[PDB]
């Protein structure tokens, strides 16, 4: 679990969005596993606007942060799960690192700010949904 809170927006994995997220929907994209909802309180986070490919993510299944090298956002095949059919997920970045079911929502940050959130994983892989292209989060 986990979310980004920036301005009057809350960014979560679309597959973990709550009834309240959907009732205050701003934007969602199943192909990216992202959903943004509106908030009444001002958010605590700031978004990176950069091309970094290294950073640090929070892994809830280890209660620890790990450094990662990750690929540029791209279209990657993701196997079927209870949440989605087998499909290509866009704006996804892969890295070698631990992740397991429950770790989605953990933040990936570089020196500039929040880069994205955990969205997929595999045998020693972790995948992050990029948010750096969502310029409107800052306005
Ligand atoms: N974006 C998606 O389509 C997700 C939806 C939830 C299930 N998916 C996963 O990858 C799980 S959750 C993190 C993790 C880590 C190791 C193995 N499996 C997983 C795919
Ligand atoms: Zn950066």
């Amino acid at each position: 679990s986990g979310a980004i809170y920036v301005g009057n927006y809350r960014v979560v994995n679309r597959h973990l969005a709550t009834h309240n997220d959907w009732a205050n929907l701003v934007w969602e994209d199943s192909s990216r596993d992202l959903l943004v909802s509106s908030t009444t309180a001002q958010g605590c986070d700031t978004i990176a606007r950069c091309d970094c490919q290294t950073g640090v993510y929070y892994c809830s299944s280890r209660r620890k942060h790990y450094p990662v090298s990750f690929s540029k956002p791209s279209l990657i095949f993701v196997e079927a799960s209870e949440y989605y059919p087998a499909r290509y997920q866009s704006h996804l970045m892969l890295a070698v690192g631990h992740s397991e079911p429950g770790d989605c929502g953990g933040i990936l940050r570089c020196q500039h700010g929040v880069v994205g959130i955990v969205s997929t994983g595999g045998n020693g892989l972790v995948g992050f949904a990029d948010v750096r292209d969502l310029l409107w989060l800052d306005e």
